[PDB]
């Protein structure tokens, strides 16, 4: 059978859940897919796209990344490591957008969704405008993390996630300068050491955004991977389980990425 398909099937069987993967080599055009068209919860992964929406607004001159966002009288959401630190005097919209991505900051995420993106509807609308028919954000943080089997709320497909990431990071939606900023933000992510980053050799450069729902063993990661002396790779790995109390498995996500990279065709 086709390279790596059985291996990913076996990984999935051992994991006892559902694994969805889509990897693309932008240099050769080769790819690897497994349940790439199935829905999986986005969890915090959508924040990487929220950052891109902010960048598009900047480019459109509908907003300015230098604008100081004040929230000294707003209580911050669970897991707001950066916004909590700067709550007294606020932070630029640019720094807040970066924090939402790099630290999965929930305060930054909800503040930006409210004041600049138009909430879940606006986020969904932005993705629709770039060609993504699958992505759907329906709830705010941290309600969007339920990850209930069969529930289509706050889900997307590994393929759609990959298509959108390539469109944003390597397409022409964002201008050259905004893409540089987006790629820089992705490269500075602090939460993906055990996922896609763990599947590639040390000299490859990774830019990613992880997502961990904390329910139904749901976790994911997507990334732009720059191999030494090669064109970028777009990797999208999403996983889920049927037990509500099951824990996520970083090793499984990493192995699915390794398999995909090694089996492009
Ligand atoms: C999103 O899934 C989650 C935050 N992001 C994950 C991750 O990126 O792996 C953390 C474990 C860092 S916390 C919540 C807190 C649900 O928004």
């Amino acid at each position: 059978n086709t390279k790596g398909i059985d291996e990913i099937k076996n990984l999935e069987t051992d994991f006892n859940g559902r694994i969805g993967v889509y990897a693309l080599d932008t240099g050769s055009g080769k790819s690897f897919s497994y349940r790439a068209n199935e829905r999986f919860p986005l969890c915090s992964s959508f924040k990487g796209f929220l950052a891109a929406a902010v960048l598009k607004g900047s480019q459109d001159n509908r907003l300015n990344l230098n604008q100081i966002v004040n929230y000294n009288t707003r209580s911050l959401e669970f897991h707001s490591p950066i916004t909590t630190k700067y709550k007294d005097n606020g932070m630029s919209l640019g720094d807040m957008a970066a924090a939402a991505l790099q630290y999965s900051d929930n305060g930054a995420t909800n503040i930006i969704l409210e004041r600049y993106i138009g909430g879940p509807e606006g986020m969904t609308k932005f993705m629709r405008s770039i060609g993504d028919e699958d992505f759907r954000l329906d709830r705010w943080e941290l309600d969007l993390n339920t990850a209930i089997p069969g529930d289509e709320r706050d889900t997307s497909t590994p393929a759609a996630v990959a298509k959108s990431l390539k469109t944003l990071a390597l397409g022409n939606i964002l201008s050259e300068h905004e893409k540089e900023t987006y790629q820089t933000w992705l490269k500075g992510n602090t939460t993906g050491a055990a996922r896609i980053r763990a599947s590639v050799p040390s000299d490859w450069v990774v830019g990613d955004k992880t997502g961990s729902c904390g329910a139904y063993g749901t976790a994911n990661d997507y990334a732009v991977v720059w191999p030494k002396n090669r064109a970028p790779l777009i990797i999208s790995v999403y996983t889920t389980k049927n037990e509500k109390e099951a824990k996520h498995e970083d090793k499984v996500i990493a192995e699915a990425s390794r398999i995909a990279i090694d089996n492009l065709k």
